[PDB]
């Protein structure tokens, strides 16, 4: 079997960075689901489309926590901690070949230290969840698995937004916080934002 693997929270300064791979073993019927236009698609939508995935092809899925991430991101860069998750969902599919979504513009430097460390095929591209049906049903997996954790957390800390320094409302209540002394253990310290914010 083939495999499509992506990521879903690389850039948010809240929640979860999760990463997720799917292989199947009938593609065209993989396609009948429609998931080449799953862009389109509500949050309600998508989940739903997320277990018909899962019950036709198998699905790995890894998450790393804020806490985990700021752990990390001491010694490495977030596109070398992808890389790391990438291929451990890789490895645990040991696909014939494996489709991934690269984060910079030259994929063959990703495809090369990947085919290096699993020891296997491996093609990653330009925004490859819009060329291989495999890549975007992985990218709907990792969205909606990012997306229950997020509303978890809006249950419990209230609505911070989407979680992206652009929202304007996610930089509110991060500011709020800040000021508060007391921050939310959701909060990714080691962003860039998040440093700015507090040396203000």
């Amino acid at each position: 079997m083939k495999a499509g693997i992506d990521e879903a929270g690389k850039g948010c300064v809240i929640g979860p960075l999760v990463v997720a791979g799917v292989a199947c073993s009938d593609e065209d019927r993989l396609r009948k689901l429609g998931v080449k236009d799953s862009k389109k698609l509500s949050q309600g939508r998508r989940e739903e489309l997320a277990e018909e995935i899962r019950k036709i092809c198998r699905t790995e899925v890894l998450k790393v926590s804020p806490e985990n991430l700021d752990e990390r991101m001491a010694a490495k860069t977030i596109n070398e901690i992808l890389k790391e998750c990438y291929a451990e969902i890789i490895l645990r599919l040991k696909p014939e070949i494996a489709y991934v979504d690269s984060p910079d513009v030259i994929p063959e430097r990703l495809s090369r230290e990947l085919e290096e460390i699993t020891g296997l095929r491996v093609v990653a591209e330009h925004k490859a969840d819009e060329k291989y049906p495999l890549v975007a049903a992985a990218s709907i997996i990792a969205k909606v698995e990012r997306e229950r954790e997020i509303e978890r957390l809006k249950e419990k800390f209230g609505d911070f937004g989407s979680g992206y320094a652009s929202d304007p409302r996610t930089r509110e209540v991060l500011k709020e916080w800040i000021a508060s002394g007391r921050i939310p253990s959701c909060v990714r310290m080691r962003w860039k934002t998040v440093s700015n914010l507090r040396q203000k």
